[PDB]
């Protein structure tokens, strides 16, 4: 005689991308349900519905095929889907950097847009860029 539960799963990745997934579940054991989702955070619960969020220790799948780091705004490091144009849409913005301080080649790479396809590459580039943040 089970409880029917619409489950939504929000995955938040290291690049700032978010994905949303739906499930329909039948709950016989409440405690078994909660246990399947123990690593997730509860955003909302109603009768018949739960939305959970989880920070994934990874970049998103779409970022792995489309993922760039660029500069926007006033020298703000951003992740982008597809190479940046300045009417392009940052997935997430992170910090300002001083572009005057970047070595010429590195400046060009960033201004064109730097591809990442893995978690390692993502946080390599961010760490590199983080050197150039701070007050002048």
């Amino acid at each position: 005689e089970p409880l029917q539960v619409h489950v939504q799963l929000e995955k938040v990745y290291l690049d700032g991308d978010v994905s949303i997934e739906h499930k329909h579940e039948k709950v016989f054991s409440m405690d078994d349900f909660w246990a399947a989702y123990a690593g997730w955070t509860l955003v909302e619960q109603k009768k018949g519905y739960v939305l959970f969020r989880k920070q994934m220790d990874d970049i998103s799948p779409l970022s792995k095929v489309n993922g760039y780091i660029g500069v926007s705004d006033n020298g703000v490091i951003s992740t982008f889907h597809g190479r940046p144009e300045p009417a392009s849409e940052p997935i997430q913005s992170f910090f300002q950097i001083d572009l005057e301080r970047l070595e010429s080649h590195m400046q060009k790479n960033l201004l064109k847009g730097i591809p990442f396809r893995t978690k390692a590459e993502f946080e390599d580039v961010i760490e590199h860029m983080k050197t150039y943040s701070g007050l002048e």
